[PDB]
């Protein structure tokens, strides 16, 4: 069930109702470029780079193509397959034009669909008012793309959809998956499972469009052209952090590292403008490109906002654990693991996912079973920030299959 | 499987980090009013109408109790639980205050969080860039809250939550249920589900804040406590629209009224600020008080946003059909119905469901079963607007349990 707008998963040619066969052409024209069908005056020479033309329109070529990519505020930047430019709102020479650039994004860069009727609409440019249509309504020349506020004699800016190419490459988007419980240990010499091993949950996943993802080996020209969509996975699994045999009595130290590391963040950053917040594990942090899409990026992913001037860091903890049972003990460690995976429209993985490891929510496996080993103390050793420097009130018994949750009773500041 | 903030779901006290007992306390004082455990200055003397106090924390008293409203930009809608008014940013006598005022929106009701660790954050108005705090530092006296630009001099504009309300009347939404096929017929005198009998599926539901819900019955500050969210649930069915025993060669005419009447539309806007666009059963239009929510609306609603300027209304068409069968036959014709109902936390109906009847999807149940009626002629009677005005191509066989849906190859414009 995907909630998108008919306009934002397929790719659809624009053209004025009032021309026979012309439709929107992205050019890489210079000012001064001379447009050889157009009566003369500001309609027949190119003010800006990347104007756009009234060209005779052809099947499946890519310059006459465009996917409506739709913001939160209900407005669309508007993609072509040629280049994977965006439509842009420019006055250059106090002429109100249609030119092509690089997603920014800007607010003339976001338009408005204004349905007329069932088949009929206008193009709209947030805050200046115009609409867009054919220079001097010379709707069957070769001439440039305005755009122009209302007034008796505009040029008449009703527009259709001449042609659709739905065969676009869109994602098939993975189903839901609740996290499992981890399975019981069977022996002494069962280390239960490793994080390789572990079945990943989907708690959710979005769309991302290609426009901001930095694929290492998609330029963009390909990437609008082969997966003008990538999907962000939302995964969570149980990592875990130690296993070992305890005697009757036995004490032991650990190293538990938690968090995720600053060149995992770096890259998350570079690849698609989103960071995870120090306040959790789930909690999203936007740039300026990913910003306009956020609340669909949050309802879908099923994360939420951070409200954090600071990314997650890393965390390593001194533990003394001490096995108070009379018995031969296998003790397994486990941390909720939130798992970001980011995959091309064919599938294919784009780099190595980005993982948070949440020392806030752990779980302990047993073998034999219903024993627990007692959390006897809990040092920092060190910390990328202090955001968070909260640790396990102690003594704490850690028992078989009993997930443990960070709050305000079980939980202090290191220095008390 | 709810996607909100923790400050959105419960209702929490504000407080400076460096008051002992005081927290920010709703008043409803005019200019003039004395500040009496305050130094003499801006501090000692109201200059707004209902300014914000630094007062003796009292526990369950509505005052000091504050739910954060999450908009689709990151931002916060601040309301009390004592009256239902927000938190508003104002510039009085060169003083920027903060005030409660009557959800507008504008934007100095916009609240940003700022989280500097785990249990301190700020709150920022993000466009004047001021943060809230006691007025001249005095974190232990009864005067007012002010937002202020960070200066060297600054009062520090650190805070915390003191106290915090869960048991809040959150609503509990229903589950997302499948559109059921109609049953079959089981002999002549079945004329199938009547649309007071046919199931409901549940497509969407979506909580909407209780601020903009004009409940007939409820005034805001009886929201704010017994349902500071209503649910709006998105249903589908099959309505019946008529039914009738045909004998062989019979021909009847039928006026078919499809959509949803002007009165609706007007109460649907009066009671949540949202209608129906003319383009869709499924689309929505937001007026000034829903639009900072809109992205959460359609993305849990399972809806779209409405691209045209029109509201979708009425439509009567005269139906000439005729039994081609050979024999006596009971002919059920059902369009598909949209169905918004509005609900308190407590499950109680707050009016009428709204109804949209599809005439564009329909289907057919017979007895005998596998008959087939001639749709022989359809005429627009009349119509509130021209945003759609095409009529099925006849003839049209419509049989036993076949969903007919228009597109561009069954249907054509009524003059043609």
């Amino acid at each position: 069930n995907l909630n998108l707008p008919e306009q934002s998963t397929r790719f659809q040619t624009i053209a004025s109702i009032h021309s026979n066969n012309c439709s929107f052409e992205i050019l890489n024209n210079d000012p001064g470029y001379i447009y050889g069908d157009s009566v003369d005056g500001e309609c027949r020479i190119a003010v800006a780079h990347r104007e756009l033309g009234n060209g005779l329109e052809r099947t499946g070529d890519d310059r006459f193509l465009f996917i409506f990519y739709a913001l939160d505020n209900n407005n669309f930047i508007i993609a072509n397959r040629h280049d994977g430019f965006v439509l842009q709102f420019l006055i250059a020479n106090g002429q109100g034009v249609i030119v092509s650039r690089e997603y920014q994004p800007n607010i003339h860069q976001e338009f408005t669909i204004q349905s007329i009727n069932s088949d009929t609409f206008r193009l709209h440019s947030r805050d200046t008012n115009t609409f867009a249509t054919v220079c001097w309504a010379q709707f069957n020349s070769w001439t440039k793309i305005v755009s122009r506020v209302d007034n008796p004699g505009a040029p008449n800016a009703n527009l259709k959809h001449r042609s659709l190419l739905t065969d676009i490459n869109m994602p098939q988007l993975p189903s839901l998956t609740p996290l499992q419980p981890l399975p019981r240990l069977t022996e002494l010499e069962d280390g239960g499972l490793s994080p390789a091993q572990a079945p990943r949950a989907i708690i959710g996943r979005t769309l991302i469009p290609c426009l901001f993802v930095n694929d290492p080996v998609l330029r963009l020209e390909n990437r609008i052209k082969q997966s003008p969509y990538y999907v962000l996975e939302h995964r969570q699994y149980w990592h875990r952090i130690w296993t070992d045999i305890f005697t009757a009595g036995e004490r032991r130290e650990y190293r538990e590292v938690t968090g995720i590391n600053n060149n995992a963040q770096n890259d998350m950053n570079k690849m698609i403008n989103i960071t995870i917040g120090a306040d959790g594990p789930n909690r999203l942090r936007f740039g300026n490109l990913s910003t306009p899409f956020r609340q669909q990026i949050i309802d879908n992913s099923n994360t939420l906002g951070s409200f954090a001037n600071t990314n997650y860091g890393t965390r390593t903890d001194i533990v003394n654990v001490f096995n108070s049972e009379f018995h031969q003990v296998r003790y397994a460690r486990f941390v909720k693991a939130y798992e970001y995976r980011l995959t091309r429209a064919d599938g294919s993985q784009v780099g190595t996912p980005w993982v948070v490891l949440d020392r806030k929510e752990m779980d302990l496996r047993t073998y034999p079973h219903n024993m627990a080993i007692t959390l006897e103390n809990v040092k920092i050793d060190n910390a990328d920030n202090s955001y968070d420097l909260s640790i396990w009130k102690t003594p704490l018994k850690l028992k078989d299959g009993k997930i443990i949750i960070e709050n305000h009773e079980n939980s202090k500041p290191y220095y008390n």
